[PDB]
């Protein structure tokens, strides 16, 4: 069943871009979350949800490939969350 | 059909405590993230997976009960999962 919910979409396809820019591919990120590639590809389509631990994963890998400090990427991931 | 990965587990303990610490029943902490409390008490138990949306929304309503800034939630609990 496809996911739903706008702010977790948004979220999610954020998370996308980050993967990205960092220059990780599906297959190495999943490296860095214990999972395969098709699993990262079904969290980025919304068919399998990211849990919270991965969320620190990722963002602690994608920290690591563009040398961002984690409370900055941590204080901003949170705020791209629309409040209303 | 429980979920037995380690530092998960130690993260949503850890959840668990900051929610008590608030003062917040798991009825209370579902109606913030618009959950029943059926689905807080499963993911405490850890048969139902917290995802990355209602880990932050978990965290500003601990904030907000204990007059914290996210920042220092945010810190404590990317500190916790230990590497």
């Amino acid at each position: 069943p496809t996911i739903h919910d706008h702010r977790y979409r948004c979220l999610v396809q954020l998370l996308t871009k980050l993967r990205k820019e960092a220059s990780l591919s599906q297959s190495e990120l999943a490296i860095f979350l214990g999972l395969s590639q098709s699993d990262i590809s079904k969290i980025e389509s919304f068919e399998r949800r990211l849990d919270a631990l991965e969320l620190f994963e990722l963002l602690e890998v994608v920290a690591s490939r563009l040398g961002l400090p984690m409370d900055i990427l941590l204080k901003d991931t949170y705020e791209s969350i629309s409040k209303s």
